[PDB]
């Protein structure tokens, strides 16, 4: 909690590296990964999954969209 008043907020993509094995596709580039252990990364908050460089692209309003 706080004492005040907010009003727009924007939060970015909690994007963490997942090693599994499965077609994973990419919400702005729209292409495949290959990879091994560093699979790209797929987001902890609203579940999006995006390569490593196609993250720092998206919006940075992670739950608000
Ligand atoms: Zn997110
Ligand atoms: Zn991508």
């Amino acid at each position: 909690g706080s004492s005040g008043s907010s009003g727009k907020i924007d939060m970015p993509h909690r994007f963490k590296v997942y090693n599994y094995k499965s077609p994973t596709f990419c919400e702005h580039c729209g292409t495949l990964l290959w990879g091994l252990a560093r699979q790209g990364l797929k987001c902890d908050a609203c579940g999006m999954n995006v390569h490593h460089r196609c993250q720092t692209k998206v919006a940075n309003l992670c739950g608000i969209n």
